[PDB]
């Protein structure tokens, strides 16, 4: 069931999707890139191994662009202004069945699904109140 | 009005949905549970800060038992087999406008939509490949 | 083209295979993972290196997993009762051709071919007689 | 009845197959020998022991030759020029019955099948990509 | 789909080419080798890095070999009677896009080709002037 | 047989090529560079010597402007954000004759060749996957 394949990461109806595309599997960690620059794509890395005795995790790392007054192809300094990152880490104990995992999917998307508190919050620029 | 409200974190269609309300405040870390005991209940946690002169930081955390009833000194409680434990750090420029934090939104809900790689990846057992 | 993939290690007919699938190539160990609870999973692992000027040596283990259920003060967890164990390191000299590596690899198989006395007597749990 | 017998290591179809035959079984340790000169011979050997109060070890030795002529001083004898070796551990609990021996035996078949990724590594001079 | 590929490293119009196949990704390193012994084999590798906040590097290497026939201690063996050793070391910073490394490409492809002065004195066992 | 001419090092199919010329030769090291400021030139050096005892060495240079929003002719800072530079050591033995050094030349020729994995990485801001 190889699953390195092309998604879209940001999806706005099927006109102006951001597609990521396999850029490298070196380390066995896999990495998506869209079709940019290096400094004004998005980046997809995720990778899993075993953390502790009982213990799994996937390390997934995002990192979006600031899209605002972009310049494309233009060089933006400093990079820390105009990028944004996304460090995620899942632990699954081993005990974990294939039901229980995807469980743990429906919560993760639960959780940053449209219109909920947490993705709400973030879209307004904007904490818990 | 407040965002401070409760959500479904685990969406089964209407039946046996897991739905997390709030339940903390204090020391500026809005907090949900389910409608369990503390030992079997989930959890999801969520604090935004200041981490640079330039940069907010939001730390989201999420909780997801699985429940038994052990036996302690002859006595049976509620507690939970094991857990599994979700850590997202999002870190976001202050020159991202709204569009901006909704574009993060966007590839955040795109990556662990169904049928895509991370999420086949997790429910099946398994790495990227 | 990549051998990196997922291959059938128990092949029970057509019907109750055990495939393993990539998980993990951290410091140049591949690694293969069957789905569902990695406490019950399967596990192989392979790597080479330039074990001296003349040689090259590969490193080979799987870990075969008899699947229980563990019930400690009434919680039930899905565990291996116990494990066998295969190491392997072949050595091979840089001198080999792909002729020679491909007599090696038929002699391996030949060694482990149903009927043969040491397949025969690891199914019998029995020695030489 | 008795598996200390003779059998076909490479299986170079009808004609051409290299077969060892017994030759040695001291100190519990069965060896299979080819025939023709000793110094070009392929070499098997195997024995079982209990390595602990729970676990029963083999160890499996195979040896790969490639055969040539040595002229030193104008005296010419048939030599290995390099051998292969293949140094084999398996460890087996005594709670194993003979069907989890059987799937033990499967598993490692299947792990040098034909078109796998190990044996493909080890025929094509390469490690895992 | 994967660029981990096989290539013809010397064209030589169809007959004697020689062709490099995906052999090794350890490490992180993409290793590609000829259908030769490892003594005797051409051998590519190539490997990418963030070398600082701001730039990429990618490190290339082939190796040619003369191919001879060594007589060690009466024993004929296939050898590298000598072998060149090409490194290429290529920085390129974040900002760059697509159409800029295309350029990059196209820049190294018309230093190499046929008739320009660098492959001419390189061919020719003499420097420029 | 002087060959320190102009060559085009970047070829557009006739219209929009890149030419270099002959810039410099001091210490005996041929220098070539396009039609614009240093800042914004392309640029190829190559000189060789005699690295080792046995061994010859060409070292060959070449640097690449960032042309995306590129301001011809304009101050653009920071240096090393705006050029991409390729360091090419080529070592070869003092034994090897014309015909061996055009095939070390069809090598290098075949690594860049347009739809190989190399270039194709390097076009497309990729690693090896």
């Amino acid at each position: 069931a190889s699953n390195f394949t092309q998604f879209v990461l940001v999806d706005n109806g099927g006109t102006g999707d951001v597609t990521v595309a396999p850029s490298n599997f070196a380390n066995g960690v896999a990495e998506w890139i869209s079709s940019n620059s290096r400094s004004q794509a998005y980046k997809v890395t995720c990778s899993v191994r075993q953390s502790s005795a009982q213990n799994r995790k996937y390390t997934i790392k995002v990192e979006v662009p600031k899209v605002a007054t972009q310049t494309v192809g233009g060089v933006e300094l400093p990079v820390a202004a105009w990028r944004s990152y996304l460090n995620m880490e899942l632990t699954i104990p081993i005990f974990a069945t294939n039901s229980d995992c995807e469980l743990i999917v429906k919560a993760m998307q639960g959780l940053l699904k449209d219109g909920n508190p947490i993705p709400s919050a973030i879209a307004a620029n904007s904490g818990i109140y």
